[PDB]
């Protein structure tokens, strides 16, 4: 129970379910937003060559 008030975390179940699911979906979101980038600076340099 010390080694929980140390750890300091509500970690809640409801709160850990919510948490994961949001920032997992954060993670892919992220993920995507980077490949759309990676696609439209490879037309950018067709465009220019």
């Amino acid at each position: 129970l010390q080694e929980m008030k140390d750890i300091g975390v509500q970690a809640d179940a409801n709160a850990e379910m919510r948490a994961r699911e949001r920032r997992d979906r954060l993670h892919e979101a992220l993920s995507v937003n980077r490949s759309r980038v990676n696609q439209l600076e490879k037309q950018i340099a067709f465009c220019e060559a």
